[PDB]
């Protein structure tokens, strides 16, 4: 139907917007601390601590599969990256501090993304 095509066009455009958001968020992680899943070879107990691991590569996979139906689902995954890190790593670590900086700087990008999604529809 035409309605399905229109829906698919909107999702493709949402995906385009979120791709831009993801690139911007990732730029705020210059150390690439969050670029890839935490290695279970290097951190074998990681899943005892963190029940829902997340990272930017995994988000990008879902993104290109058009697996984010709305901005909320995308934000949930971004929050997992930060919140997982701030639990697994102690406050006085480069990892915890990277997550805080990513959270703070990312908030700006996400704030404008929410306005754009609402506005464009
Ligand atoms: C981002 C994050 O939470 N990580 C968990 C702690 N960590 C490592 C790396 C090697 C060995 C032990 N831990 C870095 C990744």
């Amino acid at each position: 139907s035409m309605e399905q095509v229109a829906m698919e066009l909107r999702l493709t455009e949402l995906t385009r917007l979120l791709r831009s958001v993801l690139d911007q968020l990732q730029d705020k992680d210059p150390a690439r601390i969050f670029a890839q899943p935490v290695s279970l070879k290097e951190v074998p107990d990681y899943l005892d601590h963190i029940k829902h691991p997340m990272d930017f590569a995994t988000m990008r996979k879902r993104l290109e599969a058009q697996g984010y139906k709305n901005l909320h689902e995308f934000e949930e995954d971004f929050d997992l990256i930060i919140d997982n890190c701030m639990k697994y790593n102690a406050r006085d670590t480069v990892f915890y501090r990277a997550a805080v900086r990513l959270r703070d700087q990312g908030g700006v990008v996400l704030r404008q993304a929410r306005r754009e999604v609402d506005s464009i529809g």
